[PDB]
């Protein structure tokens, strides 16, 4: 009986790393597309099978492809070698989702769908035309399957586990996959998310062939010399939930979906050719229930065709103007909705291309902004006249839509994918609730101690640029999420603070690697244990009040029940930093 | 508020080119496992590269793989040639089923959903070993997306469109989703399938190193000396209908879904191990409501495996026998509830799989008849001692199962199928509802001529024998099942009969090539409409009673409203012969 909360979220695109500076580029107009290939095949002869080919050289690409902590997930070099880079990176960016949320895998529940979009084995072809053998680990390593099941086998969750190939929709397909079954009761968590990766010529070429790359690699949207569009990498996870469980919970939400439907083309001329009657049907479905002078923001599919383009913007008006008819509205919208894609930002992510779509909006959201679309100075000749949508070219405050009464809506937006085979889903977002209105045991880990001196450092460094602007976290909402919201790993650190600069300082004094001064150290090595348990000696040290003791206690690995501390109702989950996984290079074996 | 029908059916296996068929052969207790590759690559050089690698040279294979009737579905013969193989056996046994079920593609809902289950690109990667540049039709001839927008692109229809990746349970996952969408209204009527093609070396070497293939190519399922499975291709689909609308449609009902649950095994204690202990639950999911005395028969997944056969039958017992547990029921079965797999027949179709399980199942249903288990000889030793489930390796009559006052349930049966990354599902299907207690037009199409005698020839022979036999079609229900279930093409035969040795001698004689006496010959050639249109001399035409001039009218191209004529009520549908498709060679091109 009610929507379901996005509780957190990780990504990495052409030029960013984390969400947060995908944001700032997007607030600045920044256009991330570069050369293809780079660096990327120099190792052996694939670079110049690549420079033969036909195709305009660019791509939005994603630094550090080659890069995977494989010790983090237990892997021989050899199985991480022969695996999809594309599996690799979808394991770090779900991680980095998970703790964005603060669930470690044992705070999830056992029935925890995975859906995750996926649509090129380009790295198989790039194994194959290199030479490398067949082996065992090549088929695990690279079947779209294992992309999933890899992760729920990672997570030990036991909800459906799918890949989505729905082509250039497959992400936004996966959110809604994952909603319905949360919306059914099947999962009572989720994780959605999407992959792409350039490895190999193959798809290059033949999209080439068939017309649709841009001469310069541009996804000019909206522009009036749209003439293609241009690839690009990305890979994108989001931790879904039921909104009131998560309010009850206290979760940190990124937004709300309140409407998501998908369909599929039918005959449409030709195979690859865009359907307006279909793309409206879509909204329609999913905008069911939904007002749309609610609607602030869409941000279109817009690959930057010359004919997808105006397709889709006129049958979003044929959309909002049927919508608006039915409930005895005026025929024209009481003002433009904006409109926008970060395609001209980053490329077409393709089967992550829906997710940057999401990502985007939910970081506007966050601040209240809405980023320029790019290269769409002269705008085309074929969108609406009739004023129902703006295109944003300039950077503005985002504004709430208000009601006949005078009532202000929460924000909210449309976010559209459309796959190039004809599968379309939609998604409509709305802004997050306001959230309403004792010593305690800060507690990191690591798989190394080098991993520990990281995570220290980069949890001092965030936690004092949140001061030096106010953005602090809660004491205890801090320590509550670094003791649930963390696998606890092998090399431990634990202290007990009062206060937050208590806090500060022993992370400067460990980071630059000072003998402890009441501070622990603590290790061990080699399922998910979602059960409470708790070592005896802890539970009295807590009957005692010494935290100091439970933990250096935890440090040498004894079990602790950390939910059962805080009062259940109260606490709630704070955005750190994500694990700094190690930057080892796994590529095509010799 | 009902289950899912299943309302049509088609399927190629290794030995067989339709259920009819299949059946014949588990009946018998036929081993259809082959040599691979044969013939298969003898064109090219891709023959020695199989010749050199490592694993066990067997397979279930089906005949005519390199064949498609491509101008049945207007392509190029280069776009057919980059066309992996699977994508067009997917359109020829959907186009099958839906003919099986009576259905023309304009006598679909416009929201009918297509969820076919698919793993590999073997044929990509043999297109690259051959080395075929890359062309615009490759990337769509071999995009797992392709193969089901394809689809709803040939049918025009507008539910989800989706392929499934699961491994080697995607098929059986298909049902479940399909039947999902169907139980909760996105969908009216959904096809779902399953596919696997062996084209290529890659997951043969690899599987093999994985040590997963038996030395002696088959799979002993339950065998004491299961050591291995082997490799098989299978093509299957089914048309899916809620159960109570099919019924008020007479449509002709396989079978029955009455229960059906997918999950995921979490961590097993290897990424590719069987977890007893989520099969069970699994089961114990899907039986949710049935009662598990009423359980006539399991179509166990089966590889043949040492360890996977006995924890999936371990796993089997430990649900019933909670299930019984919660309901009262003494702690042990009544009695032995049947067992086996179709594998010990036509090895391990991984994706096609599960189908092929359900199909086993819906006709042993048909003929109540169970078939013998192969290689069986000496049982496996960690099989349960309890009694609970007896392998049936003797052709047995399927008798059904009753209840304590002595009522007789309905054959039921369960069917599982488990993914080689710990996908799960499992299907619960039952017997179909016993179907309760004038001159007509007949009329044929093809695309050529030559198609025409072949579909009237065949239509001759499928009539007789079922004369020979008594099983007749009545003659309004057949002629209303051309009518209606069959797309209306370019070369167009009719005439009018009062009775269906008037319709057996029309067919001889126009197959013999006779000039037309009493029978007429039309044509034309170059979206569905699904609208109702009727040309003006056809309806006061009908007002007459003049149905051969309607007849002759439609061969012609006029449009003709047929389920106008029939009381909406009254009419059921029939299985006749589906569509003769040209055996045209599309390989690897030059
Ligand atoms: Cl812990
Ligand atoms: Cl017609």
């Amino acid at each position: 009986d009610d929507a379901v909360a996005i509780v957190g979220a990780a990504g990495r695109f052409p030029g960013a790393d984390d969400l947060d500076t995908f944001w700032q580029q997007l607030r600045a107009g920044e256009d991330l597309i570069a050369d293809y290939p780079g660096d990327r095949f120099d190792g052996g002869p694939y670079a110049e099978v690549v420079a033969r080919a036909d195709f305009p050289k660019f791509a939005g690409r994603i630094e550090g492809v080659d890069r995977f902590d494989a010790d983090f997930f237990h892997l021989s070099r050899l199985e991480a070698e022969l695996m999809d880079p594309q599996h690799r990176l979808a394991l770090e960016t779900v991680w980095a989702a998970l703790e964005n949320g603060g669930y470690a895998p044992a705070r999830l529940p056992e029935n925890t769908g995975v859906y995750f979009g996926v649509s090129g084995s380009d790295y198989h072809h790039l194994l194959n035309a290199s030479g490398v053998a067949p082996d065992g680990f090549t088929a695990t390593g690279n079947a779209h399957s294992m992309l999933a099941n890899r992760i729920s086998y990672v997570l030990d969750v036991h909800g459906p586990s799918e890949p989505v190939d729905t082509a250039c929709s497959s992400s936004l397909v996966a959110l809604h996959r994952a909603v319905e079954h949360i919306r059914s009761g099947r999962c009572e968590m989720a994780i959605a998310g999407g992959v792409n990766l350039l490895l190999s010529v193959d798809t290059f070429a033949a999209t080439h062939m068939a017309g649709m790359l841009s001469p310069d690699g541009r996804c000019k949207t909206f522009s009036a010399g749209a003439d293609g569009y241009v690839r690009s990498e990305g890979v994108a996870a989001v931790l879904l939930k039921p909104l009131a469980q998560a309010q009850r919970d206290g979760d940190a939400i990124w937004g709300v979906v309140r409407g998501s439907a998908e369909n599929h083309g039918g005959r449409a001329g030709s195979l690859t050719a865009p359907n307006g009657k279909a793309q409206a049907a879509l909204i329609q479905d999913a905008m069911r229930g939904i007002d749309p002078d609610s609607i602030g923001y869409v941000e279109a599919h817009g690959t930057g065709t010359g004919l997808g383009d105006p397709v889709e913007v006129n049958a979003l008006d044929s959309a909002y103007r049927a919508l608006r008819t039915a409930e005895g509205g005026p025929p024209h919208a009481a003002r433009p909705c904006a409109l926008g894609s970060v395609k001209t930002n980053i490329g077409h992510a393709e089967s992550a291309a829906g997710l940057a779509g999401v990502l985007k909006v939910l970081l506007a959201m966050r601040h209240r902004e809405l980023p320029p679309a790019l290269h769409c100075d002269r705008l085309n000749p074929h969108l609406p006249l009739d004023g129902g949508f703006e295109v944003v070219r300039e950077l503005r405050r985002w504004e709430p839509c208000t009601d006949a009464t005078g009532r202000p809506w929460p924000l909210r937006a449309g976010v559209s994918s459309f796959g190039f085979g004809g599968a379309n889903a939609h998604v409509v977002l709305e802004a997050p609730p306001v959230p309403p209105a004792a010593p305690q045991a800060i507690v990191l880990s690591a798989r190394d101690d080098d991993r520990l001196r990281a995570t220290a450092g980069r949890l001092r460094d965030f936690l004092d640029r949140a001061r030096r602007d106010g953005h602090a976290p809660d004491l205890a909402d801090l320590a509550f999420t670094l003791q649930v919201g963390r696998e606890a790993m092998e090399r431990r650190l634990g202290f007990v603070v009062g206060s937050m600069d208590d806090v500060l300082g022993t992370l400067d004094r460990f980071f630059a690697g000072d003998e402890p001064s009441g501070w622990h150290t603590g290790g061990i090595r080699r399922g998910v244990r979602r059960e409470a348990e708790q070592a005896p000696e802890v539970t009295r040290a807590l009957h005692d009040g010494r935290l100091d003791r439970v933990t250096a206690l935890w440090c040498d690995g004894a079990p602790v029940d950390w939910q059962a501390m805080h009062p259940t109702g109260e606490r709630r989950a704070v955005r750190l930093p994500a694990y700094p996984f190690a930057c080892d290079r796994y590529w095509v074996p010799a």
